[PDB]
């Protein structure tokens, strides 16, 4: 994660988006932060309101990341845009480009206290996007 | 409820006491406040931050006041200190007497957002202790 | 507003981004919606949740929209990207072109009861960016 | 402490209350503990989530347990209850009586890392009352 953004708002830049635009442009906003492009990455079409709602599910193992049990299923789908890397042999980030597949999937997040600089609406905020199902 | 708290705050009052005396004087805290004495009043022996837990999970009609169905069911049982009035019939609020029921049980909260006097850290908080199963 | 959007998440759409492309690239989300290019907008870079909080502040007369008094201004400035059209005589949207001004201002906002799609968590949702100071 | 409470929950017991009944009552629930009556002890009117928030303030060192340096000044005053024991010749706990003395002060607490049976919303709980100001 990028300082300039608490883990929640580095959730929020990549995983929440109401109109993304396609994969490809969307996806710069991710990459200029990284050092190679991200091979996937899923836009949730929510909102974070939304997402803190399934911080309160009941607690599970995370699936893709499964030393930590602080994950949450969302009761209910959302649609959403996957996007996946196809060209991992690019020079610049800049060239990295996307197959968008867009969807309609439960999600599963993890979920931490805030950071003193969230807003204080949301003692409990997503960190991560485990997996979709 | 009485002016001097929030709703949250005679919620705590009411229903949430770790360690609370014997009916007939825990009683004596909610009934100085209230015209004639309450007929029955559980407390949960537990934490605000658990029934705030309580607040999160689905949400369904209220069993006891149907009009509503922003109510929670907790998903495990809490020892608890039921209160029963068993002298309807007399003179002073500081006459009132109370039959003992300690107990352990699934309960049912109303839940709203908070009122801008309560703490950050609970945007969402129990207001009303609707039942227990 | 398009259909598929509250008020409130119309307003998100288009004035609340973090992290937003150049205004060239961002007013596209914005102008796919419409016949003609927008003449200006600013996009704030802070969350809505934030911004929900500023509805709570003192009611005040709409700057630039006076026949209403449902408006709130922020205590802080945020930074925001403020984009104004350089091409107006545009026949495809796609071919508007913006210049971007970055800054750091107190935000005025128009505030009403939320949408029932729009999550409980805020009753009062801010849904229209009224002007910068 | 008693073992069928965590420190963060002693605390509570003992310094947490905001309704509280005159001390001569409010200090039975914690003189059922032990042999001999308390000498003094302050009861905070304001929530533990609003103590949690002064663990977040500024370490200084413990004006009462200076072996110490994780306490925290709150940065307003709340209403409390301070009681102060009038009969210590007393044989039985149950007579005990105390002086009231209603107030309203900075309170200082030592916080630490919460107990695993605490909510997970803290990691950081209050542990002891080291003085009010």
């Amino acid at each position: 994660r990028p300082p300039q953004f608490t883990r929640a708002q580095w959730f929020a830049i990549q995983h929440i988006s109401l109109n993304p635009p396609r994969c490809t442009i969307a996806m710069r906003a991710i990459n200029n932060y990284r050092w190679r492009c991200k091979n996937q990455n899923t836009f949730l079409r929510t909102t974070f309101a939304n997402v803190v709602n399934v911080c309160g599910n009941q607690s599970i193992r995370c699936p893709h990341n499964r030393t930590l049990n602080n994950c949450h299923r969302s009761r209910f789908r959302v649609p959403l845009l996957h996007c996946d890397l196809i060209n991992p042999g690019a020079q610049n980030i800049s060239n990295c480009r996307y197959a968008d597949r867009p969807g309609r999937r439960f999600y599963v997040v993890a979920c931490d206290n805030r950071d003193p600089r969230d807003s204080p609406r949301y003692p409990v905020v997503p960190v991560h996007l485990d997996t979709t199902i």
